[PDB]
């Protein structure tokens, strides 16, 4: 557990809403 992990996440949860956002 680090704060790398932490990161991705913020970036994980924006990069699955951009691709689904998009028709």
């Amino acid at each position: 557990e680090t704060s790398e992990e932490r990161a991705a996440r913020l970036a994980k949860m924006s990069a699955y809403a951009a691709q689904r956002l998009a028709n």
